[PDB]
């Protein structure tokens, strides 16, 4: 005479919103990462598991040697396909309710699917072939592979393209604007703003190419990697071929040698590459913050906006700073996953399950940063007057070309002579010209050196920018 | 003739729930971290900023030399106090709406508060003293200090206490249960299960003590740390004393030397300590996973629960594994914050703002782990039959006490003789006894050695457990 | 009337030996890393800088448009080549002595080379073309590229090959030896020892391939990347072509877009890949330590060797443990370099110079680990008697194939029925057979299930091993 | 008829010098870390193990209940003490030679000591009491504790004191020199150079205090922590008291609850604190590099020194950059040790042995950085002319005090009015004065505001500096 009790209730209260979320990835920045909610959330994971389970059953049906699962009629195929396509938050809630009993999420998916097909006698007939011979990780690893492939193609690389193109566009806009370079933070041989942008774009494109080349791997092969259960029931089926077909049919590259888990090395490869690109963008964010500090760039201001609570005058590079901070966090999460995921005790331990729930987290921080950098870039206005005025107060940078021309034409101790003239000393255009005048150089060379200025001492910068891409 | 437009709309859709959250801290494990939503979320932060701003105004009112802010009547004090106490998600939404204009969160709080007091003429009268002389970071750093102090006292240390007490309780339960120790993974000198628990408890208590000792610091001193604006308006007020009073009135310890920001070293100290404790718990989780693998512990099973999707027999230490994975993630976030927060360019850069929104994240993962370890511990059942049977097959561990007794009584080359007998060799009780019998030892010593067994060769283990705490 | 003083003395005392070295990479393990001393030490770096500087001068000589550096006679070519080939520790000491004056290592190399060619009037004649138009980083980045290429081809990949081959050899040796698998540390579906080795080998080969594919990059282009000085002196020479020719002539891949430094992204790519391989080897070291703990492997013992200071019986997996610890350290250094090197302020800051002196350190720890794993592997002896005896006490692992066969043949609730029989329960061969006997299965299937044993329930393990490579 | 062979030769060649060392800690910077060679090298470790072993024997001799080790005569005490005091590299070489046989370093120390006392019949008589009841880790953990205590007191804290005092000295030198502050890299409320130094000094002193407070722990208690062997041989001796006495007699704090190893949590505490201090110094190095870039500081130049291979004019902050890079490396090593050392499998695994050989490495990098920062500081010369000229071009920073004074005196919308005047706009002294003139403020307040300048708008900066320490 057991009476109704509610230990199994799965209740989503009204407590969670972007205002009360602990993580800013779902809180303050929840709107910037909305693409990931369909991919890396518990809903997204459940949805991919359902897809993989349905596809597995469908392959068993279509395989001629598995006689106990007859080929499905159009009607049946459509009902299964709709389970996948129309998978809802209510469906997810059903699975969560079942898990309150099973304390096992994939077995809950299995029981959810057995409940789903109960009313269609043709599907109900093959109900015990749902999850046939599979281990939970057969379902999970393929789900994660599909999640990462989706994220890469639909979210990550499109943002990388916007950043590369945006920075390439700064290179073009500013191709011929001279810049007093800084090495060790000190005035050095001039470049152009555009050439400094070109360098970054070039670095980013290398990683873009590498991210596309990373293999996304998947496996399907039973409890510990050897098709034991498959062969026990169907010794005459070539499960090794079946596996390769199934994985590749999902658009995933096949990993034939595994334990219970797919080993996750490809995740470390994907994430090492995202992290390199993020590091390039940290470098860019910091450099631009620095060019803004030097007044080489001004930033556009927006009506109603407030720069500082106390200092009315402030216009700050806040978008680059937000980006820089989130890329740090992204990398910290990505590095942890990359280092930790590929170590699993013996034929596996379960530490990777909770950690893999965080795939979207590391990626989330990065997406938030990408959008911020993009915002900050749209506000940049180059300060040509400042750039040129600074160059015009740094005539000592012509010590290099003077000493190099002197070397060409056999003057004794050229470097040493210019060190004497300039190191720790203020020398202006007249000072540099008088020095050139006293040199034993051919007149045409003297004329060339007297015609140089810090602002035109830019070497091949403009042509480099023109040759990019 | 401007017409209504909606660029300023702050709309929270119905999109976010625990099912669709990107982070499992708000998703799968959202229910385990509900305490943090009132502390570290955007709502929690806004709520503390409001408290600090209201308290600042109240101190200006109560200070006799600030004549322009007259002392508040009971009525006024109560209205301000209710703003703080009854601060709502709708209030937070007002602040977010204002931020859509200001693009500055603390100035939005200021404008929100000016709107709030507009209808009370006594408060409206001193409206321009809201945020008086303050910089945003005066408000923020004190908010974060209050958040961390709350988390420490109300959330973190209570969980640490449950774990310490729980492990101390395993020490008591199992005080006298002999264990074949393992060093380098190999059979070694016996201990007891309880003594192995005692060691862990002792380590955890050291960190508990240290976390309580960490200073939680706060400052209030204007745009760059020097009270410039305060002194400009009120040169005769001792702002240095005012600062110390205000900070300490909030229950925070005073940091008198700062730039625009509080430097965050105390956050690194708090987090380094949480990380050490988490590392001790990783060690414990891994060791218990190992004792379960060896069958020294069985785990209780629950009706309806599923151990494996394919392997019906499985009972797995899933709670320890979940804990172990989340403690890794906790530490990775905590370490990043600890290393990054205390470096800020010149009088500050804004990278710390977005990073500090993640204080609850590192703490969230740890809380999820603490609860899991606690769950896994409640399921442990010691397997005395297995422990004793293993000891009874490892008589070679008596080589140590035999050789040490031989050393006491002047027998030549004792270690070397036992190495010869036992290293790489199987020796049972009869083999060990026959060896003892052939030794030139006093009879009472021979009798003592013949009476030892691996299971009683436990030294001072039981008394150590009894002396703990 | 200045008198002799000794501020410039460069004195190498007798203080440093492997016994007194602070780092164990030069101390305790100095003999394991002797290959790196010719590559990554200050001597090795100086030697490569000298090579690059000499090669630069030689290209200027051979270029028809640089008329001021006439083509070198055979005599001259040979004297320059010998400077490079016969570069000595005394030469390095000369450079260090010069640096005591210059406080600049590359300018010291330049002055060292000007001193070296002073006695050959043909070389002395073009003395001011040593380092012509170059910046220190033109010399350094190419040196580091040559160092990394040498390390990869001569040291790293050969060790990776020994490990891959060694582990593949364990796969072959042990192909058909059944193993009770462990998932979550618990008895699971059997595999073979050889198949577990095969998985690791397969993972390692993926990284081997990737390390070979990483680009090793170099640049040469003057103070800030734009050939400014080159064009100032020789505007009619195509320096962009000259650069590509020179870099590729050294066997390095060309990086055309740089600041003063080569940006170091390729170093992060090389090191991310070494780190993934090291992580795979940590996983292997830990698993083997675990198989040794379980007594699945015994280790061979050596005459005179001591297992423990106190416990005469001990034979420990010390080589795997040494490897595991050093791979941790390797990864920590490699990760730091990978994350830090590619961020450099504006056209560069000097933080990368001291950090790049540590390239050999991260690599050193890894080499020490590789040798240790190799040593530990040479000592492994499989314990077939233990492996088989364990399998024979774990008949519950046949619950999986029984339930899967039941699913094939339409028996109701197969998983649930086996969960009832086995979860948390001891069932032996007779218990499993009696259960099978009571099942409504075709006789041939019943006979197949009654003929299975944990030791033969190994699926496709043996054929997988045979198909590897 | 065995013939002489040389498998046991321990040969230190002539290969290793500072020029050929792989690590720059023994190579390029070998001279900066010479203090650590007596502490953390293999020689240093061997020397401390010898000390601990000799002290253990001496306590057994002096204990009245251990009748088999008679109290030592003065002669004997002196011979043992000299073994410790006069321990040589030849002695270390003897131990290494023995290890070629034992493959066990502590047993080699034991055999080395048995050989050492063989000629003194009184010591030879108690030869089998060398290492009595001890496990290797009893000897090792106490050695490491003594190494860390020595490093802390003799090396680390003295350098921290030099840095704190040096920075405090910059605070004094520059107390009243106004600085245009930068927040988000943008011109903000002025401070003084000295006050910016004071903040850093204050942070460093907090860590200095904390490093002194960290407990340095040690244990002595046999193979697995329970005195098993001690009690087997001497059941009537109170070993728990003996342990506490012995450890504290060495000047180490007692850790009574351990496995085979001391758990290393105190090492994580020491290293977390060094890392916080190093992070404060990274912040300082970066800020000073930035003040040098802005020309707020010039650096003194030295005769003969070279700033750049190509750019004769360069004077670079190379000492701060060297420091910054080495502090990164220090922290990476320290963090790895702190995270990894306290996790050891069951009653211990041997991964900590090789890792603990690196204690001096993390500390080495830090020492190299400390010396560099000290060098760079000795070269600083403040550029008052530049600092003041910059302030005089940044009159917009007076928007803050103007708006705050306006708030005091009830002017409508003060912040908003100053935002309108200054945000994104150039306003000079005349512009600011004309704005003040038009304000409805009391004349004395108008006069105060008209008398302010960016250079005197420094609030309480000077008094703060005066109050430091
Ligand atoms: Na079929
Ligand atoms: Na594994
Ligand atoms: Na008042
Ligand atoms: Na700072
Ligand atoms: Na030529
Ligand atoms: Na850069
Ligand atoms: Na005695
Ligand atoms: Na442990």
């Amino acid at each position: 005479y057991d009476i109704p009790t509610t230990e199994n209730l799965y209740f989503q209260g009204s407590e969670l919103s972007s205002l009360t979320a602990v993580s800013p990835v779902d809180g303050r920045y929840g709107d910037k990462v909305s693409a990931l909610r369909g991919i890396f959330s518990e809903y997204g994971l459940l949805k991919f598991r359902v897809q993989v389970e349905v596809r597995w059953l469908q392959k068993l049906a279509a395989h001629a040697a598995i006689k106990e699962v007859p080929a499905f009629a159009a009607d049946a195929i459509g009902y299964l396909d709709a389970i996948v396509a129309n998978f809802s938050e209510e469906d997810a809630a059903r699975i969560k309710t079942i898990e309150r009993t099973t304390n096992h999420d994939v077995k809950a998916v299995e029981y959810f699917l057995k409940e789903k097909v109960a009313e269609i006698p043709e599907l109900h007939a093959v109900s015990e072939f749902i999850h046939f011979a599979c281990t939970s990780e057969d379902i999970n690893n393929l789900s994660h592979a599909l999640m990462l492939k989706t994220a890469r193609d639909e979210v990550i690389l499109p943002y990388w393209r916007q950043l590369i193109d945006g920075i390439k566009d700064l290179a073009v806009q500013y191709r011929d604007i001279p810049l007093l370079s800084r090495t060790h933070g000190q005035p050095a041989t001039p470049s152009t703003i555009g050439k400094e942008m070109a360098n970054v774009a070039y670095r980013m494109e290398r990683q873009y190419r590498q991210l596309n080349q990373v293999e996304i791997l998947g496996k399907i092969n039973g409890a510990v990697g050897n098709y034991n259960a498959h062969i026990a029931a169907y010794p005459e089926v070539d499960w090794h071929q079946f596996s390769e077909e199934f994985v590749t049919s999902l658009g995933i590259q096949w990993n034939p040698y595994t334990t219970q888990i797919e080993p996750h090395d490809y995740i470390a490869e994907l994430f090492d590459c995202v992290a390199r690109f993020n590091t390039i963008l940290i470098d860019f964010d910091r450099d631009v913050w620095g060019y803004i500090a030097l007044n080489h760039f001004k930033q556009k201001t927006i009506a109603g906006e407030i720069g500082s609570s106390t200092m009315p005058h402030k216009v700050n590079p806040i978008d680059f700073e937000n980006s820089e901070g989130n890329l740090g966090l992204s990398n910290a999460v990505l590095q942890h996953l990359a280092s930790k995921l590929p170590v699993s005790r013996w034929q596996r331990d379960l530490t990777d399950s909770t950690v893999l729930r965080n795939l979207g987290v590391g990626i989330g921080y990065a997406l938030i940063a990408y959008q911020s950098t993009l915002k900050g870039v749209s506000k940049l206005e180059v300060n040509r007057d400042h750039l040129l005025d600074e160059l015009d107060h740094n005539w000592e940078v012509l010590a290099e070309p003077i000493q190099t021309v002197m070397r060409r034409y056999g003057i004794e101790k050229p470097y040493e002579k210019l060190k004497e003239l300039t190191r720790g000393k203020r020398v202006d255009a007249e000072g540099m010209k008088q020095f050139i005048d006293g040199l034993a150089l051919p007149e045409e060379e003297k004329a060339r050196l007297k015609a140089m200025t810090p602002a035109n001492y830019i070497g091949r910068a403009i042509t480099m920018v023109d040759e990019l891409k």
